[PDB]
């Protein structure tokens, strides 16, 4: 079968061959509605035509599981991707003055384990408050794997205003058939250049983690896009990437048996056979 | 130009050749596939499937019902649409522990989530003004002020309210897109019976995309139907195979007889599907 990465690339071509020109501007070729499927059967979708910040992926996900909404908690691990939206300055440009530095608000972490609970600050303890979606999802996979209501949604219209940054991961569904676990992510906005690759890895990792705990095997991962765009700043770099030939995907391994989703630790994972192409500038 | 219904029948074809056996809530076998997407042009035509008639009166009347924010199945039944009565009956409500609800009270379903998301639900006769987020109107407001915005979502999945309604929303969420004065829409359906409900669904949001376009003075663009659990009942394989052989006829055309300016001002009499001739029934 066709190397999975070809889909991501097959899309970049489309965004350019049919994307229409159009915050902070910077320009962008957009497209509306796309879907790519990546296999998780004895392989992990970690694009090779360009290196992917695996540590960021793995370290950020574990950060969501905890339900943490503190940018600092994640940066203290070396991943500074969420710091910008945590700086005292930014929080101010949003009206959030009483807000402590590092507080992102009811973002992913909060939505995943305390959906619906009234948000206060990153320190407050929301235990027993809200709906623990991540856990309910795991529980259903276990007792009713044929359920078509296994959905985890981070889009809370009532909390959007309090967020330092709106979700680009409205929701994701889980599917179980023949002992194989699949997941479909619905991204409202995707930066094909510096985001989608990270995103693919992010949710494919979650599927593995979930499949491990439910005692199932990973299947497919459907990445569905709403507004897929390319920033003109990447029109060149990417044009070079397309040149590159996709190398066989690496493999993910869970070095130890784990019971609860929270018990997962960074050291529990290993990426073997990851041979990505060089890195120019982007 | 390739006909639009070919995209639909194509998915039925995919399910047949690649779908696997999967049981539903009652134990009934179905042939399933996870993750699907289809695009339907809404430009000078309306995607109302023709290889099998679609209950248009039901689509149109049910949509109107959602916009009102109604959760009373009676209000819909009093229009000829009986698709929500079973879920609101006296017996079905008791068996769910809702013995204190008057007949017809569906719970915080679609209507409520669209106009009052997050509002504290009481009953189908309580007033929820100013309560909750009017996602519907917010969509219209955004399409007008910031057409390039890519956070124009209308989510009906409310984890908190799920255990208070008849059954979980089938239409998790939809997103609107605007480009070159055209309004495109994408729907995410978590579950869909390819031959029984998907058609009805395509017509619902195609019509909604027509109404929002009308109000914001834009032209209908495309409708992307993204499915999660696409399936067909096993005992429906044979009749479906017959339908597949049928040749799709030109999609009809929808018309807005008068000029409407508010989403809530739309009436059933304001619509007209001209040129609809679907194939005869099959079984």
């Amino acid at each position: 079968p066709p190397h999975g990465e070809l889909q991501y690339l097959g899309q970049i071509q489309h965004i350019l061959r049919c994307g229409v020109r159009k915050r902070t501007g910077t320009g962008t070729l957009s497209v509306f509605g796309m879907q790519a499927r990546y296999s998780l059967r004895d392989e992990f979708p970690l694009l090779t035509t360009k290196r992917v910040f695996w540590k960021g992926v793995l370290e950020e996900l574990l950060w969501f599981i905890k339900g943490s909404t503190n940018a600092k908690e994640l940066s203290s691990k070396g991943v500074k991707i969420w710091d910008a939206n945590g700086s005292r300055d930014f929080l101010d440009s949003l009206g959030f003055s009483t807000r402590e530095e590092g507080d992102l608000g009811p973002v992913y972490g909060f939505q995943w384990r305390h959906f619906g609970a009234e948000y206060r600050d990153m320190e407050s303890d929301y235990s027993g408050q809200g709906v623990d979606q991540l856990q309910k999802v795991i529980d259903t996979i276990k007792t009713n794997p044929d359920d078509r209501r296994i959905i985890m949604c981070a889009w809370n219209p009532r909390d959007l205003p309090l967020m330092a940054l709106p979700p680009c991961h409205a929701l994701c569904q889980f599917y179980v058939v023949n002992s194989e676990l699949s997941c479909q992510l619905y991204q409202r906005s995707g930066d094909m250049g510096l985001g989608v690759p990270f995103n693919i890895a992010s949710y494919a990792l979650l599927t593995y983690m979930i499949a491990h705990i439910t005692g199932l095997k990973p299947g497919d991962f459907i990445h569905t896009l709403g507004d897929a765009h390319i920033y003109l700043n990447h029109i060149e770099p990417l044009k070079i990437q397309l040149q590159r030939e996709p190398r066989p995907f690496p493999k993910l391994r869970i070095l130890r048996k784990v019971e609860k989703i929270d018990d997962f630790k960074a050291e529990d994972f290993q990426i073997e056979g990851y041979n990505p192409h060089p890195t120019i500038k982007m």
